[PDB]
C-alpha cells in the first residue's frame, strides 16, 4: 500500500 | 458498446514530440468539435515543410487520446501516469464537456459555513450538543429541575439553529428534539426516552469522520446485510447445535434454542459467556466449532466495509 | 513449454498506427487460420505503395498478440491495459476459439427463472423457509398439534417443490425433508432432530451471498484444513503446558490435560474462560503465551480465505 | 500549479539510445543551468554527423525528464523504473539542487552514538532501566532501606547521564528522575507515584523499534481521535438503549446510564463483560448489536495505523 | 554501486523485432562471453543488408536486457511483464551463470517417498497421532497398557531415527530423550512436560508445518517487537489499574505483579470475568488498556502475516 | 479479530 500503488494503477 | 472504425481516405501523421503516430482521418473525422476533430483548431499543429502535426507535449499520454478517437467513445486512463498529468491532458484537445464529465465519476444563512464569525456559532453548538449530552447521561443517574432547565435550554438553541437554517441532517435535527415537545402505556414513554439519545447523531454536522463513517455504511450497506445474514445463520445453526447436545443431560445448561442464541453470539463474536463449566465434552466441541466459524464469518465481510471506509476518508482529505 | 522459432524466410513490417512491427514470416505462418496467420485474412490490410501490414488499433496491446506469435502459444496480458481493451483487441485478429477459451480461465423448470410469475413462487419458497425454521426453535422452547401442522405443511411444500425440479442444492433439499419421513436408541432421536436445523442451508438457492461463501469455503478446504491444524496444534501444547504448570499444587484447577482443551480453545480464539483465579503464576505466564500464539495462528491464515471471497464477491458483481 | 510552452523557434531532436525526442528549444532553454538547459553542457553530446543529442542511457526513465520540462516544473516518477535507477539518472543531467530536494520528500557526548566501544554505557543504561521497572514492581507487593538503596543508585545514573548529555526524549529523561526529587492531600503522593512509571518509556533512546511506534503515533493521532471518537459514540449509544432495555424490569442490571458505560466497552472491543443471566432478551439484543457495531468501529481506523507503522518500519 | 560507461568506439544498432536500439560498442564490450558481449556469438544474427543486429523477441523485456550493459551489472525486471518470460530472455543471451544467480537469490527412502515409502510416511503419521494420544489418556485421573503403545512408540521413534542417521533431527532426538531418562520432583515435571515435543514430529509429514517454522525464522525480529510492545503495556496498565485502586478498602489488586496477568487478558481481548469490585478510575485505566492493545497486536502482526503468506505461495 | 488486512504480500 502505497500512494499510486501497483494495486491501485 | 462502442463502434471502431474500419479500413478500406488519407492517412495522416501525428507527431507527439518525436512519437510518431497515423492514423486514418476517418478516425480523425468521427469526432466533431475538439483540437483534432476539426481542421479549424488543429491547422496551427500541421508543418508544411514535413506534412506532420507536431504537438511538444506528454509522450505516454497520447495512446489513451488516440484511442479514444480508437475506440469511438472509450477513454480510459492507462496506468502509467498520476491522474493530475492527465487531467491536464484531456483539456488540452477539449475532447468534450460531456466526455471529460463522464470521466470525472470513473474514480444571512451564515451558520452553514465556515468563517471567522460563523466559527463561534459552531463551537457554541458543538458545546450545546455535548453538554445535553452530559445532562441526559446525569439525569439517568439514580443520586437525581435544575436538569429540566439545562434540557429546555439546549432545546430552545437545537429549535433555533433548526428554525434558522430552514436529506438526512434535517431529519436528525428534527428527531433531536420532537421527543422533548411529545412530553409537552409506559412503553411510549420508555421509546422517546430511549430516541432522546438521537441527539449525539447532530455532531456529524461538526465532525468530518462521521460524515465519512455515514457515507461508509449508505455505500456497505450491501455488506453489512450479508455480515447480518451470515451471523445470524451461524448463531441458529451453532444454538441449534449446541442445545441438542445438551437435550439428552440431566440438568441441562440451555433450557432451549433461543436460550442459547445469545451464548452462540458472544462466541461469534469471541466476546466470551463467561461461565462455562455445566457444558459436557460435546457441548464444548461445539463451542470450539462457533468460535472458529465465528472468526471466520466476521472476518470475511468486513475488508469490504474497511476498503469502502478508506476510500472515503482518503478521498476527502 | 512453448516454441520460438530461430533466425535462419522474408520478413515483413507490420504497422500498429505508427508503431512498427518487424517479424520473420515463418513466425506468422506458425499458427494457421487467424487474421495475419493466413494470406485471405490479411492481403486486405496490405499497402501497396508500402508494402506494409497497417493495423489502425490499439498501439499497446499488440506487443502481447506478437508475443503469442513470438512464444508460439505463451499469450498473457501486460500489466497496462483493462480487461475489456484486450478481450475485444484478440476478437480482432481471431486468433481461435481454443486460444481464447484458454485466455478465460487465466483470470416446466418454472423455479429456476427470474420472470414475474417466478419471483412470487421463489418469495413464497423463502418465506416457508423462515416459517418453518421458526417454527423449530418456537417448538424447541418450554413452553410446548399447531405446530405439527406447520411443520407438515412446510414438509409438503419442500416436497412438492422437489418433485417439481426433479450438485449439492438437490442433496441440501433432500436432506430438509429426510428426517420429517424419518419419524413417520435417544442417540439417533438426537441426531435426527439436530439434522433438523439443515433446512436453514435452504437459503442458498434463494441468496447469491451464501453461494459466494459456499464457493470461498471449496476453493480454501485447504486453508481451513490448515487452519485446523494450527489450531490442535497449539490447543495440545498449550493444554499440556497448563496441565503441568500446576501437577505440584494441590487443589489443581486442571484435573487433566484433555480436561484443559476447551480453556486452551478459548484462549486462542481470544473468546475468554471466566473464572481464573485458583491459577498459579507459570499457569498465568502460559496461559498469556497461549493467548498470543493463538492471536498469531488464527491470524496467520486467514488471509488467503478473505482474499478468495473478495475474488468470489467481485467475479458475481 | 505550474505552466507549459505553447507552439508558434528552431527544433532540435534528442536521441536516448534510439528512443528519439523532438522538443522545442524553448522548452529546453526554460530550465537555466543543468547538463540540457545551457548549451556549454551539452555541446559536448552533440552530433555533428546527423545534428542529434545522443545519450545512451536508461531510455524508459527520460520520459520523467522531458515531462518536467514540458510540465515546467512538475517532475514526477513513473511507475516502471526502480528508485535506484531514477535517482541515479537525474542526477546525470543535474536538473539542480532545489530540484532533486523536493522530489526527496515525495517518498564526551559518547551516549548518543553506539560506536568507538561506547556499547557497554548503552547496554548498562538499559540494565539500570530494566533494574529499576524491576525493583519498582518488586516495591509495590505487599512482602515489603534495600530497594530504596537501588532506587537512588539508579537515580544517580540517570542524572547524571542526563546532566552530561546537556526534544521528546530529553523530556521523558527529566520527567524519569523528577518524582524521586518530589519526594525528597495523599492524591499528589498517588499521582507522582503513578508517573514514576515513566522510566518504562526510557528505553526509547535504546529501542528502535519503539521510536518507530512513537513515530507512527505522531503520524496518527488524527486516526486515533477518530477511533476514540467513534467508541465514545458507540458507547454512549449502546450504554443508553441497554439501559433503557431493563428500565421496565425489577432488580435492573445496570443502574444508570454511565454504570454501563464499562459493560458497553467490553463489548465494543469484544473483551467480555462476565455475567450475563440477569439481562432480559432486548438488552441481549443490544448487547449482540453492540458487539458488532464495536468489531465494526474497531475494524475501519486501524488498517491507515497499521499502514502507517509497516510504512515506519520498512523505512527504517 | 555499478559502473557506467561514458561518451567521448563507433556505435551499433539493434533492431528488436522493430523497436531499434543505438548503443556504443563500448558498452557491449564491457561483460566479456554472453551472446552480444562477443562477436563470435552474436555475428550470427549481423544482417549484412541493412548492418543492424536483429533479434525477434519480446520488446519489452530487452530493455532490462539492455540495461545491464548500461548499469554495468545491475539488472533488474520492468513491472512490465510476468516472471516467467523474463527467465526464458535472460537465458537466449546467456548473460552468465553467476548474473543469473543473482535473480535466483532475487535404503534411504524416509526422505523421499516413492510408492513403499509412502506408506512408511503413513505409519509414521499415525504412531506419532497414536503416541499423543496416549500422552493425553495417560494424563487423565481414570488411568501398564499405556506403557505398552508408548515404548512401541518410542522403539519405532529411535529406529527411524537410528536408520535416518538440522532441526527435524533435533525434535527426534528430544521426542526420545525423556523416555530413556526414566530408564526433586521439578526436574520429573519439566521432563514430562517437554514429552510434548513430539507432536512437532509432523513438521516432517506436514507443509504447512514447515511453511510456519519458516514464517517464525524469518519474523523472529517482529515476533520480537510484539513481545516488547506488549510487555510495555502490560508493565504500564497494570501500574495504572494499581495506583487507581490502592486508595480503596479491599482493593481487587494486591500489586502491580497481581495486575499483570489482568492487563494481559485486557490486551489481548481475551476477558477477565468478573470486574466489579473496580472503581471508576480503573474501569478507565480497563478501556485504555483494552484500546491501546487492539492496536498493539494490530500493529506488528500482518507483517509476519505477509511473511506466512509469501512463503505459503512460495511452496505452492 | 480486529487485524482483518492483506496489505502487500511482503518481501522478496
Ligand atoms: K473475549
Ligand atoms: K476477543
Amino acid at each position: 500500500k502505497k500512494r499510486q500503488h501497483r494495486k491501485k494503477q
